[PDB]
């Protein structure tokens, strides 16, 4: 019955959880959070194969330099891991070693013949499954968190990771390259809070809750299993959009861009239903700390939602004043996965033969709200077309207060067109553009189809295209895009993805546009990041322009699989074996992270064929600038998933200091996987 | 006896406190700590009168943009004041209104005959003070602290307001624009700790403290009142420096940077003599939460230091191998203020005509760490001023590890040379320097003089220079710098201080080096930020290159005073009376605090003439990038001070968005004044 679709179950306890009846097991391990390396935060979503390691360790990553050195365990980086109910010592000493077995979280990945998802009821009533679904389980609806330094990361809200069987006030521990692990007093959750439906748009009731009372304010959920996928539309206006003819309506709700708890953004992408919310609320969450006390609407935490075309306010929205200026949304049941085609280019893009045209639309790319937070789409998801252009599509919702307003410093990012003849040749010019039809004009074009198939993305790490896997068709050969940086924000595309493999290359494909209606291309300081080839550095070591750039971009090939496909990761020297079922597609190392300019940076989901890289490079990317120069720079840094025998489990982490030839005795490996149908 | 020498005292209890013998009281007030807005925290040292607001309010400023439109508590900004030991409701409801006022704590602003300094122990016994000094107070050593986002600031470690009368785990509340005081759980102080100076080059021992016991591991100060200033010296190598013929040594020690404590820096200004600590340790700090427990060596903190010139090490340098790496220091006592003057140019900048010459050296501007923390130095500064450049002058230490090393993500960022006549008419020309001769040969030149009275800024914000106020004479004019921003990171000069007046304009005034020897100029994508005038943008709002961009450049003049100068704020719309004894010299809007790309920014000290603007102006600076263009953007903010009246204290905030003609209503009033000799 299994045909590749695979979710991971956590136990919350030191039992190994049993896959929900109708699904089988692959494999069982540790339920892994996220890492933060060089202070920045890298999760793995809970729902996902990629939150299940085998091996426990309080370091299981590391980071290499453009020196070709690289660091294990050797500075001050943290792993968080998912946690059971044992109690920690009274004299609130940490616990190293073996000791901390009874405290770390197991996890089950399952295969079933169709995808799970997660829905919330945002009550304290369990929410029913959509009409058809099988409940697999039922739990609480589990948002984000964060930890040292405000870091953290989230769950999408349509994923099975977002509904914990069992609440927690504290439901992780804190680690460290040192081997410790601990509760901190600035250890967050943050979950779904229970909403009064009549008082969408009104001011937050403030509730402080205690021991004994915390679920009193926490959303439901239930995760549920049923044929077919979901289409996810944003209406950009305050009418619920209407599903493609033949695929049922799920759901509507309103379109929810992202959270902000303690000044970190947790994104939604807008292709995903998690992005649409049935009850709106400015603050539709509450936040926990580990003395088992959950505040709802005390602090300054706020919510960021997409916008309709009513004009702009002078002044914030109050209470009633915000509906008709927030967006609504549908959730449909698709037979097949929807994905976004960018042109780059004024001219539409036509959906392959045989493919089903859904909309056409704007390459939405990224956005950046209060502070530097912010977050983005991914380009294959059709959360990145948007069907009406808007240099202010997205406004703020400031919690307590009970208002929405668009202040100035919002900025929008669309992809941008490229002259396809003057790749490389030529820096971009830059272009200020104040009226709507100039921009729209300057703006990537996309068209939303129903693929047959799916989609995966492999990269050359050389000037050559790669070929495809066996058993798969190529669709189209480009470069290979890893991440932006836009008003410092940095966005990735996920490298299994088609998003990671942009047909023409740029050293500025994006432009951003203001709440004043003006947009700017290539007018600030701005940086797109690419995988690189052995290409070395010009002697001289200045950044390289123009045709000087070329020989240093990796190619990418975006190919068109029969079946499911999938990453998995030994943590050791060894190729993991494909899970039975599953065929070989490639080998590689487990790619996790990687930071330049400001630290900022992105990451791959292990699940993804994304996280395994071919080739091992400690400098496996190179930097660009929208003045049209590119190099390498002293803090481009690569992090790994490391390697970890039965000695390394539980124990001290060996810290170590590696140079080139020695690398790769420390790097995870991986095999990408098809499901055999 | 007074001679215009003034420093706050904080009772941290409702008492008003009374000024130490032999000092006068100017005024009291509440013990204002930070703000934190747009994400941003900017705080007011502790000693310094700006740490003493007459006016308490939850929302002390507001906030404008480049629409001309302000803001004033309708967003999620905070404030933050030093607390009293009035216990909480047992329901952990916040504070509002009225009810506030036991819990803020109470200070006084008081003039002596001469400067008051901290000095610490680094032990559970209070110091000496230096010879000859008359002690004022004693306290425990108080470092820094973080509550929302992890953001926070600190105390100068030679400033009074580093030495806390009573010793707090929970010294401050958090505020916001709401009306609302709590603590929270994520609420943090750090300390200097008890350190074995037996033990300064081995590994931290790690202790958590609970009620009780707290004290056991925290650092004790006095403050000491004594004549003369004090001069830093800092050796770049592992022997103590010599001080200048005629001042006595007070101490010696090493030379520390940055702390960094849940992913915050904080920084000792080089030429302060905070920054000259007597025992080194890879962790010289602990932290405590509200719950009334203190860690030491527990999480994953770190320090940094300035470095000597020993060959760079292949891996950490752990224990006692860290000994010749890390720089020393001395503390002389002066008779005068000593300054850093800069050439911007190859030649050496020469002391004015009876300024005493003491030494040469190199221009050094900024530096960024791990992550993207840092921090930089004041160009009036001593600690500006390097003998001996360095492409890596500082390392960092890995705290709980023992261990130093040099990462490669390191940069050090220098004041470059400008061409006198090529100003405006090219962009800045790129380069990338790989051999020490060549860097030297493109950097800043600086000698540090003696002064015999007081260096002021003025600033025009229009193009013409100013005239200096009256009864002080023109040093030199130039172009009124706000901040500068490399690898993301903001770093600042004071308004009121030669370093934001710059004698030659350039888009890109600074150069970045690595650990690798190699030094990179307008090679990447950072910024200068400029005060700005009333020329409108072009009609096309393209950013302005070469000579178009001269309109837009404020200008400055430093001005060389008898006696010195402070602001003083009236947090009203009327202008505050300078203090009895003093002079004025010109009237303004109180500005506190700025952002823009990637919200980073800096801000002025409310005790600086910088912190009184002349002319109020909701986009007072535009924003300069290494490629040679500048503009205005719509994130580019600026903070003020807001008018309290007395029925705006205690009471809840009233937010509103005031448009153009409405603005300076409330906006808090100012006087720059200096002491009458
Ligand atoms: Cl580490
Ligand atoms: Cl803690
Ligand atoms: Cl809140
Ligand atoms: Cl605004
Ligand atoms: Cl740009
Ligand atoms: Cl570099
Ligand atoms: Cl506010
Ligand atoms: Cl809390
Ligand atoms: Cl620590
Ligand atoms: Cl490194
Ligand atoms: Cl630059
Ligand atoms: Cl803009």
């Amino acid at each position: 019955t299994t045909r590749g679709f695979v979710f991971t179950r956590h136990s919350q306890t030191t039992a190994i959880p049993s896959c929900p009846e109708g699904t089988v097991p692959l494999y069982s391990g540790f339920s892994f959070l996220f890492v933060q390396g060089n202070q920045r935060a890298h999760g793995q979503d809970l729902g996902t194969l990629g939150s299940c390691l085998q091996r426990f360790t309080t370091m299981p990553f590391l980071f290499c330099n453009v020196n070709d050195v690289c660091n294990f365990a050797s500075r001050n980086d943290y792993s968080y891991w998912l946690s059971t109910p044992a109690l920690m010592p009274m004299n609130m000493a940490p616990i190293t070693g073996r000791a901390l077995e009874p405290y770390i979280s197991r996890c089950t990945v399952c295969e079933g013949p169709a995808i799970a998802i997660a829905v919330h009821s945002q009550t304290t009533d369990i929410p029913p499954c959509p009409h058809g679904w099988i409940s697999l389980w039922k739990g609480f609806s589990f948002i984000m968190f964060t930890s040292a330094g405000s870091e953290g990361t989230g769950q999408a809200l349509a994923s099975p990771g977002s509904c914990l069987e069992e609440f927690r006030a504290s439901p992780f521990l804190e680690c460290h390259g040192r081997g410790t692990c601990n509760y901190y007093s600035n250890s967050y959750s943050f979950w779904l809070a229970s909403l009064n439906p009549e008082r969408m748009f009104r001011k937050p009731i403030p509730s402080t809750v205690k021991a004994g009372e915390l679920e009193k304010i926490i959303s439901r959920c239930q995760v549920c299993m049923g044929t077919g996928f979901l289409l996810v539309l944003h209406s950009q206006t305050d009418q619920e959009p209407t599903c493609p003819l033949g695929m049922p309506r799920l759901w509507t709700g309103y379109s929810l861009l992202y959270l902000e708890g303690q000044e970190k953004a947790h994104n939604q992408d807008l292709g995903l239903a998690g992005s649409c919310l049935p009850v709106f609320s400015t603050l539709p969450f509450a936040y926990c700390n580990i003395h088992q006390v959950c505040h709802y609407a005390q602090r300054n935490d706020r919510s960021y939602w997409l916008a309709s075309a009513a004009p702009l306010p002078m002044m914030p929205l109050s209470e009633e004043a915000i509906r008709p200026y927030v967006s609504r949304c549908a959730v449909c049941e698709a037979p097949a996965q929807a994905v976004a085609v960018h042109s780059q280019d004024q001219s539409i893009p036509p959906c392959p033969q045989t493919w089903r045209s859904l909309w056409i639309g704007y390459s939405f790319l990224m956005h950046t709200g209060a502070g530097d937070q912010g977050g983005g789409q991914a380009l294959m998801s059709p959360g990145s077309c948007l069907e009406d252009f808007r240099a202010a599509p997205f406004l703020e919702c400031q919690g307590r207060q009970g208002t929405c307003h668009f202040f100035a410093n919002k900025y929008s990012f669309w992809l941008t067109t490229v002259k396809a003849d003057l790749q490389f040749s030529s820096a971009p010019a830059p272009d200020t553009l104040k009226e709507s039809q100039a921009q729209r004009q300057k703006i990537s074009r996309c068209q939303v189809c129903v693929a047959p198939g799916f989609l995966i993305t492999r990269h050359s790490q050389t000037t050559d295209a790669p070929q495809c896997p066996q058993g798969t068709l190529q669709v189209y050969e480009g470069f290979s895009l890893l991440y932006v940086q836009g008003n410092k924000r940095a966005h990735g595309q996920d490298l299994g993805t088609a998003g990671s493999c942009l047909r023409r290359f740029s050293t500025m494909p994006f432009m951003f546009c203001n709440i004043n209606n003006v947009c700017n291309f290539a007018s600030r300081n701005d940086y797109s990041y690419w995988l690189s080839t052995p290409e070395p550095m010009p002697m001289s070591m200045q950044p390289l322009k123009g045709q000087s750039i070329q020989p240093f971009i990796s190619r990418c090939a975006v190919c068109e699989a029969p079946a499911v496909v999938i990453a998995v990761h030994s943590q050791t020297i060894q190729i993991p074996h494909c899970p039975q079922g599953w065929d070989s597609l490639w080998i590689g190392y487990s790619f996790m992270m990687h930071t330049s300019a400001g630290a900022e940076g992105s990451g791959q989901a292990l699940a993804s064929p994304g996280s395994c890289l071919e080739e091992f490079r400690s400098a496996p990317f190179i930097e660009c600038h929208g003045r049209g120069t590119c190099n390498y720079y002293a803090n481009s840094y690569s992090f790994w998933l490391a390697t970890v025998d039965v000695s390394d489990m539980f124990s001290k982490p060996q810290s170590e200091t590696l140079k080139a030839g020695d690398l790769r005795t420390r790097i995870s490996r991986c095999q990408v996987c098809m499901k055999r149908t």
